[PDB]
């Protein structure tokens, strides 16, 4: 698919879900971070983090207000 916009870290743990830019997924919200703000964040490669289980998935994005 067509490469993903980036947004800000605010922007996205700040905005309500109807709320936010065009083309952004609430539920894929790490997605959009910047790579500076995805490793920062997660401090792991995004196929890294993709491979994880699920849960794991969510729990991370949980306590980063990313869920």
């Amino acid at each position: 698919p067509t490469k993903l916009e980036t947004f800000p870290l605010d922007v996205l743990v700040n905005t309500a879900a109807e709320d936010l830019p065009r083309g952004v997924d609430p539920s894929r919200k790490e997605n959009y971070l910047s790579d500076e703000d995805f490793k920062a964040v997660f401090g792991m490669t995004r196929s890294a983090f993709a491979n994880l289980p699920l849960w794991k998935q969510q729990n991370l994005k949980k306590e980063k207000g990313l869920f």
